[PDB]
C-alpha cells in the first residue's frame, strides 16, 4: 500500500538521523573503550555479571537492519553501554571514567536529537 510505503520512508529517515546520532556519540568515546562487544574469551564471568551487554558495534548492525523503531529504543541501547560499564568496573577505572565522560557528552547531542525527531515527526 501506499500507506506502507509512506512508514517505510518515516524509518528510513529515522534511521539516517540515528545513524548520524551514533556517529557523534561515538565521537565522544575517542578511546574506543565501548566499539566492541566484552570479549567473553578475555572475561569469560562477563554474563554472570551483566545480563544485556551492549556495544556500538552492536547497536550499529541493530541500525542498518532499521532496527530502531523510536529513538526512545536507541537511548536505551546507548544508556546499557553506560550502565553496564559504571556497574562492572570499579569508580577507579579508565573504564568507568569513561563511561562518565561519554554520558555526560552524549546527553547534549541526545537532547538535540530528542528536539529533531518531535518536530520532523
Amino acid at each position: 500500500s501506499m500507506e506502507q510505503v509512506a512508514m517505510e520512508l518515516r524509518l528510513t529517515e529515522l534511521t539516517r538521523l540515528l545513524r548520524s546520532v551514533l556517529d557523534q556519540l561515538q565521537d565522544k568515546d575517542p578511546a574506543r573503550i565501548f566499539a566492541q562487544p566484552v570479549s567473553l574469551k578475555e572475561v569469560p564471568d562477563y554474563l554472570d555479571h551483566i545480563k544485556h551487554p551492549m556495544d556500538f558495534a552492536t547497536m550499529r548492525k541493530r541500525l542498518e537492519a532499521q532496527g530502531y523503531k523510536n529513538l526512545h529504543e536507541f537511548e536505551e541501547d546507548f544508556d546499557l553501554i553506560i550502565d553496564n560499564c559504571m556497574k562492572y568496573n570499579a569508580r577507579d577505572t579508565v573504564f568507568y571514567r569513561a563511561a562518565v565522560r561519554l554520558r555526560d557528552q552524549g546527553g547534549v547531542v541526545l537532547r538535540q536529537a530528542r528536539r529533531e525527531v518531535d518536530s520532523i515527526g
